[PDB]
């Protein structure tokens, strides 16, 4: 079969047996989507992903897109375009789209589980397919007239881009200098050069592309607060019928040569620089750009973390399948007998350590993003957690930088174990793990770097939130701890919870002390990413232990066969993670409690 | 990036001369005719050549990789890379540390590896192709008198060389190889088998001959590695008196791998005696002692791979630092609330300084480790700089090699992640060299023996079979540093805790080994902990050697260092202090983890994964 090895079984376990998402299926918004149909959709897209989507994974990397300066377009490899058509022909670009735009209403938890398969098999294919989802965001933020255009864009399946970055404005979005000049008729002319724009051209995949562009109206103030958001289509069109008209003045000028994710065209995007204006329409006809654009950034951050998690999962399952069959060496208990029988490498302790590390992190990370997603619908959060809409939104906002930051960093790090499991063969392009590594390196950088994630988590999702979402999650962990076969795990979780509490307290002290000693704030910066990572490890351990508690119940009820093996694996993973990953957080807390500004005072010339 | 390679001769000289005192042996005994000024000039010279002509083709070799012709069984290398190789040859850099009677310049191994570091940072496959004369010296040392004549010819003519062990079924388990050797009446052998993953098995027209050193099992020999013999199998027959090249020998490349990185190094399937022409081999030293003889080569390859990883992390760090110094993004964190504050360069941000100091401390701690290791590779150096005799020096060098290789490879690759991150989205571009550093360096945890194999070697052969004598020696030096100003008081306290942690790990693992006398399966816990223990010892050594460097730096600052010297020394103090406070404490948790290993993960059904 394909490079892509899916895990629908673990997704359904999470959705139904752990979080109980099936309790909202058939009711209210999801009135006409039942549990059986949800399961069938997951199986179907898993097969699509393993089949036609994964089919062009290698081709997209080995025969990457080409920029044509004669036409200012990008050409994509034919096999990848065929994969995209398989996604469109099945309507998978409308997963979770609103019903009035042509979608099937479903819990966000199911939506992201469906998307995981595309992100494991060929993640750029989902990225090119995000057009309808962007149309919905344009719809939500649009005027009544603009809602008519967004409806057309969804129905016609136009592609889309999110256009923020400039050479001098990446992390600091507010430094952007792309300009917006209002015209007599109320449209705007956008003038500027944007960088690193995903999908800025996409060959003949679509009849149009909606660029959602941040730009600064003439006379507006500085920073992100002075930015506005503009609908800038590649082609003008008839606002009533949708008929494609004249080219608009927004042109790709370059395609980047990247380590990985090569089939995703990443382009310099010039607005108003090629002799015709780039006409844009102010979104919602209000000046509120960074808030509006964050509707998109939130989804992109969720997507990036889920991509990284999807990629670790197929990396792990590839390594596991390889290890089961590779014969090498004798059993360690016979190591001095040079005539001892040769064994498969799953018999070697270091390989079992490696595989269980990969397994526990892959499944823990899957639990985290599905858990995060259960807070993205008010109805699901109410039904499965008993939490109201306001707290649910805050908890989702808390968890997003974990999914993105901790997901991105962990997946790339543990893929190292996946590749190592293949030995020298892991270094070959014949196997997919080296491409997994290259494709996933970008996940720590785009949609906000890890440092930006960690700063968001602490400054905005905890301090500005006055710790409400954080206290809620901590209370659920404490409840699980308070509650026999999981006594040792619960003790290790209690240490880990106290460690994270200590880190939060130290960092909060460093921030609060900055009012009298400005440089104190630097210790927050020094510790922020380690703190984010510690919270991710704590959440992984808790959710794995919760899974093991369910697995114990199902084994006690009489599970057999492949179910029994699955549940045994959950108990083993939970115990391994508690005993080998959580304790490190104690040393990390002590490190954070002793941070100093020596490294900030050092002359730059001494580095 | 063509001028991708950023060298650090200053840090090399600091280690060689101010810390370890390798200049004490320069101008005396074996190094009679090499003085400290010449050694420094050599470092500067190869560093310049590396930054120029050798680095020039780094990108080319990866973007325009070798092409295999299966009908001629040869590889074509890109022209720019062959021009880099010729610059290497024209300067004699393939003969660094070669024995004088083979045409080399005698020198401490610590200087030799510091010189080679520059090639490994600039274009590591170029050094690998250039290891022929080094191999010729190993062949010489293990050869008959007649073979020594051939080895002298091969060195003088600059022949390339390969080490040929691996087969599809015999990678970590070398002893599983099935390639066979059939004795001929005239005393030569015919080698029959297919080997895999052979580095440099063809090399276009770089050389007039290649020496394949091939492990094979004489017909009727016993199993495992002890049954293997080592054979000299030249690509071309040659005139044993003059070296004149003769008929093609029966050893042909039949495939060339497509790899994630290190692409310009042709990695080859090598077929011996499969094309109707015998692959004639000569039994090395005319004795049957294959695995022992080949480990002379493996030991050097493991040193090279570790030094390669370390060299690559160093130039990745310096590339990241130079980018960070110029990249303006965001406000100072003390002004984050003020959206009209001045924009600052990113070295002002705490997370970036954290990243950069993490990169620095590991790059420099790793450099200190490989150079420290090299000081035990000459008896004369180990005596002059450490006061240890030849037997202990060899055991210490053997102890440290799996650290250099296993800890060096894993650490360099992991910390290059920080280097790439420092560039932001630009770090994901091939326009910058970091993504190629990452791809080129991933292989270092795998070839010349995987990390797990390094950790098993370290524990069972270099500690237990050694009865702990080399490990006890190094521990004693760490303890003596701790026991000896109080400006390093906190660092010495942290080092003492780390030393106690590593001792605790060693005791727990040794405990599991003794328990295996009674319950065989207890040995698995040694396996589960072995790699974490190897990494822990590497962290301890890094922190100790950085603290030693800090003590030297404090002396030089106290004496009145100014300007760029002052900045250099200040950075050593900061690195040692940062590493002690942010890396070493984690070893406490790792000790407690190792103390609680169990066999649950061993007893789990494979079906449960
Ligand atoms: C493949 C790819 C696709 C992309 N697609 C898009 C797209 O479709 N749309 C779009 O708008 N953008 C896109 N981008 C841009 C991407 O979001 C930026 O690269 C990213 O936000 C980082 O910005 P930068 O590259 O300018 O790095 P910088 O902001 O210059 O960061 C450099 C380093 O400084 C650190 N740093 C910066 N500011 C701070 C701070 N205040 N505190 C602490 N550390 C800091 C960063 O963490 C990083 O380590 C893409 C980028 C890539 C690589
Ligand atoms: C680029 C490249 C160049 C190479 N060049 C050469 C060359 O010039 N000459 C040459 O002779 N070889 C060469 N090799 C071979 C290389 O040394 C082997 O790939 C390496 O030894 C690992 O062997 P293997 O690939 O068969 O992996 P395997 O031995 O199959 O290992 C697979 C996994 O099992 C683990 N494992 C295996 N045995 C044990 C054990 N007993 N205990 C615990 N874990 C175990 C490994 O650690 C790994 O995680 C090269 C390889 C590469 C990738």
């Amino acid at each position: 079969m394909s490079h892509y090895k899916s895990n629908v079984r673990d997704q359904v376990f999470n959705l139904f047996e752990v979080f109980g998402v099936d309790k909202v299926l058939g009711a209210d918004k999801f009135s006409d989507l039942d549990a059986d149909t949800a399961r069938e959709m997951l199986t179907e897209i898993a097969r699509l992903a393993e089949g036609p989507i994964a089919e062009s994974f290698v081709e997209g990397d080995r025969n990457p897109p080409v920029f044509d300066p004669e036409t200012h377009t990008v050409t994509l490899p034919e096999g990848f375009k065929k994969s995209m058509r398989a996604l469109f022909d099945g309507g998978w670009d409308k997963v979770g789209l609103a019903e009035h735009l042509g979608g099937i209403p479903m819990p966000r938890a199911l939506q992201w589980a469906l998307i995981e398969h595309i992100l494991g098999a060929n993640p750029a294919a989902y990225m090119y397919a995000m057009g309808p989802g962007m149309s919905e965001i344009f719809y939500n933020n649009g005027t009544d007239e603009q809602k008519k255009w967004a409806t057309i864009a969804a129905e016609r399946g136009w592609g889309a881009t999110m256009v923020l970055t400039e050479p001098d404005a990446g992390s600091d979005v507010g430094a952007g200098r792309t300009k917006a000049v209002q015209q007599p008729d109320g449209t705007w002319h956008i003038e500027g050069v944007k960088r690193f724009i995903t999908s800025a051209d996409s060959d003949d995949l679509f009849e149009n592309i909606m660029h959602l562009v941040l730009a600064r109206p003439e006379g507006a103030g500085p920073g992100t607060k002075g930015l506005s958001l503009f609908f800038v289509p590649k082609f003008h069109f008839d606002h009533e019928t949708g008929e494609i008209g004249e080219r608009n003045g927004v042109f790709v000028t370059n395609v980047e040569h990247k380590m990985g994710l090569k089939v995703s065209a990443t382009c310099e995007l010039s607005l108003g620089q090629h002799g015709i204006p780039a006409v844009g329409w102010l979104v919602g006809e209000v000046h509120n750009g960074i808030a509006q654009m964050f509707d998109v950034i939130e989804q992109a951050r969720m997507m990036v973390g889920t991509k990284a998690i999807a990629t670790l999962s197929t990396g792990y399952l590839n390594a596991l399948e390889y290890a089961k069959e590779r014969v090498q060496g004798a059993d360690m208990t016979q190591m001095t007998d040079k005539t001892a029988p040769r064994v498969t490498i799953t018999h070697h302790p270091d390989v079992r350590r490696s595989l269980m590390t990969q397994k526990a992190y892959a499944e823990g990370l899957r639990a985290i993003y599905l858990y995060t997603a259960t807070f993205q619908d008010a109805e699901v959060a109410q039904a499965v957690h008993g939490v109201d809409g306001d707290l649910a939104a805050r908890v989702n906002d808390l968890l997003l930088p974990i999914v993105k930051g901790f997901g991105s960093e962990t997946a790339y790090a543990k893929l190292t174990e996946s590749l190592q499991t293949l030995g020298g063969s892991g270094f070959l392009q014949d196997y997919p793990i080296e491409q997994y590594i290259r494709d996933s390196k970008i996940d720590s950088l785009y949609a906000g770097t890890t440092a930006i994630q960690a700063q968001d988590f602490f400054f905005r999702k905890i301090i500005r939130d006055k710790g409400q979402a954080l206290a809620y999650v901590a209370g659920e962990i404490e409840q699980f701890i308070k509650n026999g076969r999981l006594k040792t795990e619960r003790e290790l979780l209690a240490t880990a919870l106290a460690d994270v509490q200590g880190m939060a307290a130290s960092l909060t002290g460093y921030l609060m002390a900055a009012q009298e000693d400005a440089a104190s704030i630097y210790k927050v910066g020094l510790g922020s990413v380690r703190f984010l990572m510690a919270v991710g490890d704590l959440l992984s351990g808790w959710l794995l232990a919760r899974q093991a508690a369910v697995a114990i119940e199902k084994l006690d009820a009489g599970a057999t066969g492949a179910d029994k093996s699955f549940y045994e694996g959950k108990i083993a993973a939970a115990s391994f993670f508690a005993k080998n990953m959580l304790p490190l957080l104690t040393s990390t807390r002590q490190i954070i409690e002793n941070l100093d500004n020596d490294v900030m005072e050092l002359d730059e010339a001494a580095f």
